[PDB]
């Protein structure tokens, strides 16, 4: 029993992650293989960030403007190349700590756990969901850029995101680990904003079915809705669309708890609509959107 | 910016994570060093957990009852003993992974990061406090028996918690590494409960700083208090009483932000009489109490490891 916003463990993350400098600037790396990822922007200074060309900034650098650090050995760098966002730097050791791995673009919604580091040292570890504006509401400093995003169902590290900028309102936008932004920023200190968020509505009902298996039931209805109506009234509450992909998703849960999809689409609605009256649900007066329909069957499974 | 449920790296400890089984039995083991702990219930039988005298049922284990698996590596018990509600089984083999480390009993209201593990796989990690009423909220299913709970104090990894039981509420029982139990909790299958827990006052102070570096000040007010007064109302909502120490240790965040830790208290008390008024703080609807003092420096400072 319990529910508790979990992520995975670090260890396999940890070592890969290595210090890159560059003139002035010091992030994060993530070392596999070998190769160094990350954000292609240290090779800017404050200055060059309002229309940086890359290409031009990169052909000026050699190996050696680039000091790689693993824990406390400097490590070669004998190649360079940029792919999108993202600066690879080859290096003349393999990372023997290189775990069996993937690089996976996300969708908004899906979740993943990030290795926040500083100087390449990882600090802490949390759970983030790609929110449906494309920002992660991360906790990020100055320095943590090049920290990952990464999902390991089974032992194989999915690396999903690189942390690139904070926005103006304190949420984060990166990129996958082929330097494609997630969402419609740039590395470039223009003036830049994340959209309207809205809340992710397969995600709240998937933590509604963990409550029920958890044992809470006070929001449950006899009432029943349409999708047409239900996606009707999310979206008064700013809440996104509710697909027959995501009703599908919801499926296995539905068929645990007996509470067919339709029929939790109503307790969400009498929950936006009525809110919780001093209640809690799994310990929050908020309805939860960080756990995916895959995060509750792994968790209470 | 962003302040999170933030965990220490488990690296250090998923290392250390082994399967133990004995008989029918399985849970996880935490191997340091040539010594595995584990939970001393692992020999016992449904039967045996309604009135166990473990003394006399390990007498009749060998050190071959004793499977241990590290990986794809089963390592050899070469003695048996207990320490209180641990079990250690001597093992010939030295962990290689041996992190450098302490075994500490930590305070209620003290938070650590979980391992959660199933047969010797670390499954997920995670932030707890461990409340007032010595249980800890957690996520834990059949077979998360031995995980084990830890902070990280510069290279060093203190062992704070091995997980041995979940109470009829839900929440969980566990010992320090010594196995003691935090709380008045006995390993054994009779009616136990979680007691009326209490908020941890001190971490929600903290979490208020925490929300003010972060910007949020809404809550703040003109006033300050008295820690007697503060006490009087603290007492009357299930909080736990805030002492000078607690204070003095909120010092450096009340220095960072200009909130005196009393006006803190002021603007603390004001939630408790009045609620949110249907704003947030950091996100929550609900004053949060999982974050010390520490762990909200630590956060908004950016401390390695
Ligand atoms: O945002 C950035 N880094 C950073 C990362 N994470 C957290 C915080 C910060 C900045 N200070 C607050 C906390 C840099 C700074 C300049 O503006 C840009 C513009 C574009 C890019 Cl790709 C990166 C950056
Ligand atoms: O609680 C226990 N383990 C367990 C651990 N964590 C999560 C869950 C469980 C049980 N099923 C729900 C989820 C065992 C079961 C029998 O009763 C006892 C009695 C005493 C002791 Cl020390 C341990 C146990
Ligand atoms: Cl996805």
């Amino acid at each position: 029993s319990g529910f508790r916003k979990m992520a995975f463990p670090s260890g396999k993350v940890e070592g890969c992650m290595v210090q890159v400098t560059c003139g002035t600037t010091t992030l994060n790396g993530l070392w596999l293989d070998d190769v160094v990822y990350c954000p292609r922007h240290v090779i800017c200074t404050s200055e060059d960030m309002l229309n940086p060309n890359y290409e031009d900034l990169l052909i000026r650098k050699s190996n050696h403007n680039f000091l790689v650090q693993a824990g406390n050995v400097q490590l070669r760098v004998i190649g360079h190349s940029m792919q999108n966002c993202v600066l690879k730097l080859k290096v003349d050791t393999a990372n023997p700590k290189t775990p069996k791995y993937k690089f996976v673009r996300i969708q908004p919604g899906q979740t993943f756990s990030v290795l926040a580091c500083y100087n390449g040292s990882p600090s802490g570890v949390y759970q983030c969901a790609m929110r449906p504006n494309f920002t992660i509401k991360g906790s990020f400093l100055n320095g943590s850029c090049g920290s990952v995003g990464f999902n390991i169902d089974y032992d194989c590290v999915s690396f999903c995101y690189m942390h690139h900028m904070e926005l103006p309102t304190g949420v984060h936008a990166g990129t996958d680990l082929e330097g494609n932004f997630y969402g419609p920023f740039v590395d470039r200190q223009t003036a830049q904003a994340a959209g309207t968020d809205t809340t992710i509505t397969v995600n709240v009902l998937a933590w509604l079915y963990a409550a029920v298996i958890n044992g809470d039931r006070w929001f449950l209805n006899r009432f029943t809705t349409t999708l047409n109506d239900f996606n009707l009234v999310a979206m008064k509450y700013n809440y996104e669309p509710l697909t027959q992909d995501h009703v599908d998703i919801l499926g296995p849960l539905s068929a645990q708890t007996g509470i067919a999809v339709l029929d939790m689409c109503a307790s969400l609605k009498e929950l936006l609509q009525n809110g919780m009256n001093g209640r809690t649900i799994l310990g929050s007066a908020l309805l939860e959107d960080e756990f995916t329909p895959f995060d509750v069957v792994r968790q209470c499974s």
